[PDB]
């Protein structure tokens, strides 16, 4: 079965992440057969030298001779973590010389929460893990590579990073989908970049076989909306509200008169709906979904004691049996097993097979390759620019309105909306949220009319977007349209650098994670907060590219207008699944060639027009009666292109 | 090299087609070194006998015995020909038995002419070769390959086929792109059908190295641009205007004082913006143009005489040197160069060497694999379901409108639009082109209140639908705007058979012919004919999805809304380099999952609402003025999604 890989691959270098175990460890082990010299990068130490061991002993077998020189191990190494991935480049250097392929196939779970439960420093964290490494592994190897003539870099993303002009949603893992997105995103826009030397490509396998939270989640989103409609119709404080929940006693909580309707009813459907052995039937939660949803309703405005769960009952272990967890386990087995159209799981060692053997391919370069798959999940196309505005009785909605326009590099654009806004379509004030006190009184000066009659308000966020959020409700109270524009614009540097050059211009691991906060998190911290606010309407804007736009500005606009989709089409899902289930959708101000940008002064006001109508088309209120199962998917976690 | 085949497809019969030059060659040898039983077919013989030569020559070098029996030939095999599809097939099977793997490789370049220039006979015929063939072959071996538990359907497609959710524009070559998109479509909607059994992939490499035209076409677009200008501000006759190019002496033309300024300019730009020594800058045309010019004129509706261009001067030979003809070859060949990110063009072997081991993987089925690639050719996103309506000063411009509508089985799709057209935006007329009688008197009694109030006209076009327009604009003058409907449903009909079935009820190859015809061919006659209609804005809509919708039905309504995107992408160019520069944009009543489509009254009511506003979208007027290079571009060959 090895023959057909024996010099396939000989006379490479391959530094694989993740190489001890998975999809990781199988890739290690076939490059190494194919001939390859590799180094193999994760934390466990005794594992790596599990895998080495197992490596070496097969190569022994197939007639290989100084096996301990073919396989090299780098134990406590952490992608998320920098300076350990500065380390392993300086390891593997200094153990076989010139890397040729760069495997980043190290990527974990993430939070593996919706956005609104997601600690925003646990976003940044897959980010690192999954996104920033691959960029800054590249940074440090694509300058050898290119010397020397030859390269190779492969992202292992997933099937749920999407594809190219198409996102798909992956509830309860945005922080994961965006990583893989960006992988993918990475390869489609620096190939250009690191030809004709260097390959850049992505695998997107499906699920593959190897080595409960939906119904955790499941148990805390139904607690949450059903708090949330007994606070509308109930005179009680939030405080008091959750207090009913106190004695966790799903029975009780019935059977009790004095509670309203909602808690009633959830209390009911709990036991009815529930299985005798799992103490979920018996107790309505345990103090993982208590602290979740203290901290929406903290989020969402609501004041609480943080010790209001702390003499809360500790369902007597288990909180869910044995029972339960293997029987929604298997829901999600034939879930998954029922989308793939072989109904034969792939394995570990299938992926890594075909992944071997494509590269071996050296005239393919932006591509993702599918190494198994072909799933039945929904696909959102992102990229629609025939679209018109909103119906003129929509638009009439908008009378007596509150904006928030969040913003700061994009004057003339916020100038424009706002204008709009109050101006055209009657909206009774905009608050404009910027970064900077330069940025406010820039605003200020433009909006001067707006701004002395009262009708514009000045927020200064600083990298404190929530507390502004918070003020401006406090303030001016809850908005119904919000546009979320980046406060910072694209860098000018290189991406890349002369065969014989230092590479010191060339965008670095750091600012890469700059463009990352400034451009990805900047969306998700908004959207996260915003989610709670009953009645908004969120428009995610990515940067703008123009005819002038430098080359690496088109690049690396294109690769957050990709990326920034994974986000829009999982929050979009996630949102249905809420009690105040927002709108949220994308307005793209970067498009993927330079020909299809305005070249004149007309054609710049009518793509401003265009703006224009595709932010009111996406903060346009949807009605309650009109936010049915069909409309209501076709309104939300979609991407227009101005 | 050959080393790693060896063993690699050992036990498996191979059918490949076009197996004795190009890719097909090279899969039928890569495949036959790794160990397959190959059966190459093609139309001439010697050409398959020198290639069997050289392969069996191989297989003994490497160390085959017996090479006569892993290499067969099927000479005279035109894939355009169902007979000789089933020859074949008998051939194959006679030989070796069960054939394993169909490699759908053949495929014609088409009749490499702009859609108003293309023959509706050579659509048809590139539609036959390139892509019903690979549904026939597919049809005949598919009953044995579930029978023996295993098999493998490869379509040979090209990159120029596009993406799933992403339409790629080839202007000249539209009968070629649609068949290429196809048989990824293809891929895509029989994977769930033909697993787990089966495997269904496409391959779609860009240009390969391996075994004029654009400037050919050029001087065909410039000649019939500059004659329908002449004709808007001349009293002559187009006749007479033609008359003035009749001594094919561009000079004379120049210097000619009774010549509209638009031709003298036009002999100008020939002239000076000329090679000396090409004919091309002393005559107006040779009779290959003639003959084309003639045509558009005729299809538009001008009289002239079939003769006009019989004592047309030949241009000596030849009307283009080998100079100019070389320099626009190498203008092409660094376009594509340009466009490779990796700069170095991949070859036939390259592609099938990759092709070879992407075989092996068992694990993947509705994929689409980019051997070669990565292109920086521009793409239309397709299936955009956020849009509104036009502006109400585009909707104002309806009053007084000529509106025709296509159709016959949507009867409630073209009674609400013909009402909407006439009721709410004032429009003078519709004229109902229908394809019986039986179809014109259900929409004559839907509409009755109109048509007693000469505001509804019907035309019955039966297979005439060219000949039915022209009765049309004859009658009730030009339109603005043509909302195309199929005439038929789609079929309902088993797309497999049960394992030990005899398939007898499965869609057969003159079904799926008829499929091409009803779904693909009549949305191209109609743009054919329109888009030489001066002030026409075409909306192409594909069938119907509903809740209830066969399994079957989505699959084939997938396949054409896909296919489809192909055309409407490659005219919507084509469309901007014409005189009459109409506006052509799909609209799809199609989707993806059944679980999107409305499950109750008010949910139908929310999508034919959205029916109505993507018509209104597609067929609102685009001012001249607001016409720019910007505008015009996003105003053509896109496709919303219902
Ligand atoms: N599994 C699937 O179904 C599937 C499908 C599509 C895509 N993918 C992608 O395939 C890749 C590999 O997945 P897998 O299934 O093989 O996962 P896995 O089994 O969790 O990965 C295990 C390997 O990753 C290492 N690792 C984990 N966290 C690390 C960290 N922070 N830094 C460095 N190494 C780390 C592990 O060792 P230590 O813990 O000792 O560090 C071990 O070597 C990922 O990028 C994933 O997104 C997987
Ligand atoms: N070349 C590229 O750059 C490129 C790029 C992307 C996709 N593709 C696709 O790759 C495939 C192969 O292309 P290629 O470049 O190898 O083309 P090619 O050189 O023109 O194909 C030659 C082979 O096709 C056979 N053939 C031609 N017309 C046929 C017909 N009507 N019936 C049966 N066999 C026929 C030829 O023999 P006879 O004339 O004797 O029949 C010969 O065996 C096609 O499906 C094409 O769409 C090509």
């Amino acid at each position: 079965w090895a023959e057909s890989l024996i010099g396939l691959h000989l006379g490479k270098v391959a530094l694989i992440t993740g190489g001890s175990a998975g999809i990781g460890g199988q890739i290690g082990r076939l490059l190494a057969l194919s001939g390859a010299r590799v180094m193999l990068a994760a934390r466990d130490r005794h594992k790596l030298e599990q895998m080495q061991a197992m490596i070496q002993s097969e190569l022994a077998e197939v007639g290989y001779t100084d096996v301990e020189d073919r396989v090299h191990i780098a134990p406590g190494c952490d992608v998320s973590s920098e300076a350990q991935l500065a380390d392993l480049v300086e390891r593997t250097l200094s153990a076989f010389g010139t890397v040729d392929y760069l495997i980043n196939n190290a990527g974990i779970a993430g939070v593996e929460e919706m956005v609104i439960d997601m600690p925003v420093e646990g976003w940044r964290h897959t980010l690192f893990a999954n996104l920033i490494s691959n960029y800054s592994l590249m940074r440090k190897l694509a300058p050898l590579m290119k010397k020397q003539g030859s390269g190779y870099i492969l992202n292992v993303s997933s099937y749920f990073g999407g594809e190219k002009d198409a996102a798909i949603p992956y509830p309860n893992r945005a922080d994961y989908a965006v990583s893989k997105a960006g992988q993918r995103a990475m390869a489609e826009v620096f190939a250009r970049f690191l030809g004709p030397e260097i390959q850049i490509n992505a695998i997107a396998p499906g699920p593959v076989e190897g080595d409960r939270l939906i119904l955790e989640n499941k148990r805390l989103n139904e607690l949450h909306a059903a708090l949330i409609a007994a606070a509308r119709t109930d005179e009680r404080s939030m405080h008091e509200l959750v207090e009913l929940l106190l004695p966790n006693d799903v029975a009780a909580l019935e059977q009790n008169p004095a509670a309203p309707t909602a808690l009633r009813e959830l209390a009911r459907r709990f036991r009815s709906e529930g299985d005798p052995a799992a103490s979920s039937s018996s107790a309505l939660l345990n103090r993982s979904i208590a602290a979740k949803l203290l901290a929406r309703l903290h989020n969402g405005g609501y004041v609480l004691p943080a010790d209001i769960f702390a003499n809360l009952p500790n369902p007597p272990d288990p909180f869910f049996t044995r029972a339960q967890i293997d029987r929604e386990a298997r829901k999600v087995r034939d879930g998954i097993m029922g989308m793939l159209y072989l109904q034969r799981m792939p394995t570990e060692f299938d992926v890594a097979m075909a992944t071997v053997y494509y590269l071996a391919d050296r005239v393919v370069s932006g591509e993702t390759f599918h190494p198994s798959g072909g799933l039945r999940y929904e696909r959102t196309p992102t990229g629609g620019e025939l679209f018109g505005l909103p119906s003129p009785e929509r638009l009439a909605e908008l009378v007596g309105s509150t904006v928030y326009l969040i913003g700061e590099h994009l004057t003339e654009h916020l100038n424009l909306l706002a204008r709009a806004y109050l101006e055209r379509y009657g909206a009774r004030q905009v608050v404009m949220i910027v970064e900077t006190e330069t940025g406010a009184e820039t605003m200020r000066r433009l909006l001067h009319d707006h701004v002395e009659a009262g009708r514009l308000m000045t927020i200064v966020a600083g990298d404190q977007i929530e507390a502004a959020i918070d003020q401006a409700i406090t303030r001016y109270g809850r908005p119904g349209p919000v546009v979320c524009t980046p406060f910072r614009p694209l860098p000018t540097v290189p991406l890349v650098g002369r065969k014989d050059s230092d590479w010191s211009t060339v965008l670095s691991e750091a600012e890469f994670a700059e463009l990352c906060e400034h451009q990805l998190t900047h969306h998700f911290r908004v959207a996260r907060w915003i989610a709670l606010s009953d009645g908004a309407r969120l428009a995610l804007v990515t940067p703008e590219t123009t005819a002038t736009s430098t080359t690496e500005q088109f690049a690396l606009a294109n690769f957050i207008k990709t990326t920034l989709h994974a986000f829009t089409a999982t929050i979009g899902v996630e949102s249905e699944r809420t009690a105040q289930r927002i709108l949220i959708n994308q307005v793209d101000l970067t498009r993927r060639a330079r020909a299809e940008e305005p070249r004149d002064p007309h054609e710049r006001q009518q793509e401003l027009e265009r703006f224009i109508e595709a932010v009111l088309l996406v903060t346009a209120p949807l009605p309650p009666e009109a936010d049915t199962r069909y409309a209501g998917r076709i309104h939300r976690g979609r991407a227009i292109t101005v």
